[PDB]
């Protein structure tokens, strides 16, 4: 799809849509997706060896996740070759899981250790198994050819100690597209967090609030690097000034959000369940020091970019499609929250989920704020329909995204790419740049 | 579809079934349909200015319902341009709705008021923002071409002072067509609704009843009106009279239904939301006086053609699939309810619901007492078909729904027809006939 | 298919998945299933003659069940034919069920006993009224075409005195192939019901269960009787002996299951809803004496092959879909249950509903122990492949199924298959052969 069409931005055609949505075992996304280490499940969940197997699906892969007697977390189908009953009501023991029905043992590696009935036909029972790693306090999966398998993620969060980061996974009922797209927004931070801003913890009292309360009209400049793009996300900051909000997008599907002030760092990353349903993702990372205990209890809260959730043991937040978001009509009209929704998750995955499922690219008018977007859908867009065509993709190699994102005030004469040339080189090993 | 096959009735074909039930945006139904003003929602959704806007399909066009800061009901689509958010989240202020996500805004009449990223870009944002009007204290939009808007419905429950009119919709999980079949269908009072008659406060202890719980098997009569079809309903009366129950259909969705006695006048549209739901909207008037308080309660109370809700708030009936319609085999038995569901509406949306969302068309063996329906059915059929064909369709003059529906005794000699032609003449402006 | 592919048994092409598990009117599997009686409801259900009328839908055609005024327990189609309304709502009064619409009334053969509207029009209204019996405490239906309607019938528990047998029937969310499968395949019986089987009353405390959870490589002996497959399961029971556990397979849907001990005959069949859904019936007799009511009790509780329900009224089991059939994954590493899952079905359908609604029979690598279920498979798909041919299908002579199953101790000399011939003649008139 061309960059421009009628001198606005250029909507999503049919193909490009589903070449970028659909991401399914085998499609244009599905492929290029499973090329890079995928966030299947959070540690916290499998951390006990032999433990309890938990059912993940991951880029329409029904899959399940445990930890070997060893204490190796593995990831392999959750269908029994035998005859196609759930491994997750098999035994999570003796480095395996040995389904319930006919005996059959399954490594972690997706080996059929054992089978009972012909021994000899073992090679013939095996299952997708995936590896995994360790960072981030996720267990990130690899589910592209073997020989392609790339070196586990750098990212800041991935790295720095456990106690610096906080990782949680939120279930959003929408494809991972439209969710991602909303990291890579920043004019949207404006309207919908107005007022939000100010209440919740990570972001309050911060000057750079005043600039985005203010002039929402971002205008973007986009610089390809080889981990993503970066977004300047450019805002009237003061008559002399702009507030650049640097977002970076660690392809494909990372976001490193501009720094409210001292305040904790945050990102995120989507991961799609199917072409309908995601995992958002949300990571808070702290260089320099640990996450304050007051930090920690907020963001476990659900406040900031995490979320509460209905109940105990669901990723389902508490506010969702049945709660009507806790529309709050009052508060909308007492200027306490623009959308209705409470909640910085909330109020964005609300009008996310509202879009559908899957939003019309189709009726989408874009605006100048989707320069981001435009540019990451085309980043993807290449990306898959090249290695369509056997193009290795972009940022496999987890070095470059040794980065961070950015907010500075620079003149107006001051070209904000120069400056982060200048200024953003070994961006982990300096100071955060904030308001 | 010819009117008679094989003697009997003419089921409907293929082609015909869905030139009639299919409703959404662009088929023949559909468009046919939009022709005329469609009751959106009632006004005590959006009673306040810059209130809560209302999400309301109709049609198989999701749309929003808003009072604008002025005081206009407004009917706008529900999707903003930008991404396709639901403008639901959006803010019914300075009589607009502004959507949540990078703020832009749309007129009542669904023109962008303000684009904050590109106001060049304004033109391109328009969305679909529909016209309205306040009479029965329903809102009333037009959804067909700008140019072939009609004069808003002059039905006599329309015009009279609103202490004279009650208005509920229910919701019924069913097409229009069939919904609407059963108030074209006198025969169904006799058998489904024989006890219930004595019961409820609307039908009660009026002479009519003993006619109706004897002969079930009604004779028809159907005279064309440039309103719709006037429905001579015969049924043994006295052994030297007939009681004509004489139902007004007024293309495309509202009876008009015989009187019972003295007691309020009753009557219905059905407006599809889509292929599969409905509307179900039932009107009680009275001409002459105001509705007693008494009288409104009973029909507040879901008593009569209203139903009683499951939850505040929801326009889904208390009795439903789930509840079983409170089949009460015991009352069955003793001969309270012929269905075992009791209620009137309840007894009908029941057996309605009951077919399916959509009938089997094919599988109907039409009887006499389905000549109403048969030449309803085709007069839609032509309608649409026709406008098919730039046909101007029928009943667009709102002069001419000035009518009344009727319940007189006539001797057998008398052509009903005649009768009507003479007595039925100026019928608002009249007594109502009754029993 | 062919019987072996690459040494292993054959999985099931596509065309040979569908033959057997599209089971809708007018469908191979449809058809062939169709010529035998159909075990609709229990008696217990239409217990009342003018009782309510019960919804059953048999091989994907609702119907519905009731017992006339005669105490004829019928079985017609749900639907009215003048306008499709659900015969539920009905009168089941005066040996028919007269719709509560426009008072058309259906014998129990579901002819038109009256059409109000048209008398002459009775012959056009005739529904599909299927004839019925009362063996097992079971309401049986026929619903092949009249001229093929077989015997009644004759299984043990059919016959013997309702208080020597127990019936249940349990929903189960999947097609009917699978969960029958279950039953043909006693290699499970080793793993997934390992401990259950010392737990519950009607497997425990026998010298089998030794055997049982040892040997679970059960090889698989199948003999064609004319009755269906006679499946003799070895395992490895004494270093002398083999414990062959005989399991009847009573075509087409019916296990006769080898017995565990002195303790109850036990037994199955499965009556597919419709592709995705089946019921799942549990018979328990017991040939020579009647059913204790310590026996009857602990049927009655869902111990057994029987399961306990959700609420009252619903023939769904307490653990089910949403339950996570009470996985209790303490039990699992407390070896009080491998699957996870307690009680003997729930251990059953829980794996069975696993697979999804129908496996995927593409990726099943069949075992050894899949021999009783791929003769089956075979025997069925011949059956209705050849009854497409107008070949009269197996098992349609009830005399046949006057069998017993058997568990006996074999030198390793004698050839079983030999042993069912000398020892299993008049089975039903002999003792039980247990353990
Ligand atoms: O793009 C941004 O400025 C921003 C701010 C806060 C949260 C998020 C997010 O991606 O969740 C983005
Ligand atoms: O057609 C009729 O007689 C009738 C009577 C009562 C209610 C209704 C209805 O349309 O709801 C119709
Ligand atoms: O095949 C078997 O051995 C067996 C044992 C217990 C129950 C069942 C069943 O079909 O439910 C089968
Ligand atoms: S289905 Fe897993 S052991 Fe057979
Ligand atoms: S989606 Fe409505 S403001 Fe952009
Ligand atoms: S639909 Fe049954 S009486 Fe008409
Ligand atoms: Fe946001
Ligand atoms: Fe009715
Ligand atoms: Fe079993």
């Amino acid at each position: 799809e061309n960059l421009y069409f009628q001198g606005h931005m250029a909507s999503m055609n049919k193909e490009m849509s589903e070449t970028l949505t659909r991401v399914g075992p085998n499609t244009r996304m599905g492929n290029l997706l499973r090329r890079y280490w995928v966030p299947a499940l959070m540690s916290s969940e499998i951390a006990e060896a032999d433990g309890p197997q938990v059912r993940v699906q991951l880029l329409g892969e029904k899959l399940l996740a445990f930890r070997n007697t060893d204490g190796k977390a593995c990831l392999i189908s959750e269908f029994c070759s035998h005859r196609g009953v759930s491994l997750y009501f098999g035994r999570n023991e003796e480095n395996g899981i040995r389904c319930a029905y006919h005996g059959v043992k399954f490594d972690g590696d997706g080996q059929c250790v054992d089978v009972p009935s012909s021994p000899q036909s073992c090679a013939r029972m095996h299952i997708k198994g995936y590896p995994c790693v360790e960072r981030g306090g996720i267990v990130w999966t690899y589910m592209g050819p073997e020989e392609h398998k790339p070196s586990p993620p750098e990212l800041e969060w991935c790295t720095l100690p456990p106690e610096h980061v906080f990782v949680s996974k939120r279930l959003q009922y929408s494809n991972w597209l439209q969710a991602m797209e909303g990291g890579i927004d920043t004019a949207h931070v404006s309207y919908v967090h107005r007022f939000e801003v100010d209440t919740d913890p990570m972001h309050q009292g911060v000057k750079a609030l005043d600039y985005i309360k203010a002039d929402g009209n971002v205008k973007f400049e986009i610089e390809q690097t080889p981990f993503g793009l970066s977004l300047f996300g450019r805002r009237n900051g003061e008559p002399d000034s702009y507030y650049w909000r640097i977002t970076q997008w660690l392809f494909p599907w990372f976001t490193l959000i501009a720094p409210f002030g001292n305040h904790a760092l945050g990102g995120h990353v989507w991961v799609p369940i199917d072409d309908h349903n995601c995992w958002a993702w949300s990571i808070n990372w702290q260089p320099d020091q640990p996450l304050t205990k007051e930090e920690r209890q907020s963001m476990e809260e659900g406040k900031g970019i995490h979320v509460e959730y209905e109940e105990p043991g669901s990723f389902i937040p508490k506010a969702n499609r049945n709660n009507d978001y806790g529309m709050d009509r009052v508060a909308q009209r007492e200027e306490r929250s623009y959308s209705g929704i409470f909640g910085f998750s909330a109020q964005d995955y609300s009008l996310q989920e509202s879009m559908g499922p899957i939003q019309d690219h189709a009726a989408e008018r874009l605006l100048p704020t989707d320069k981001a977007i435009v540019m990451a859908r085309r980043m993807l867009n290449e990306a898959a329909l090249g290695l369509e065509q056997g193009e290795t993709p972009p940022a496999l190699d987890a070095s470059e995204q040794h980065v961070r994102p950015a907010g500075v005030l620079l003149p107006r004469d001051q070209d904000p790419v120069a400056w982060a040339r200048e200024e953003l080189a070994d961006a982990t090993k300096k100071p955060v740049f904030s308001l």
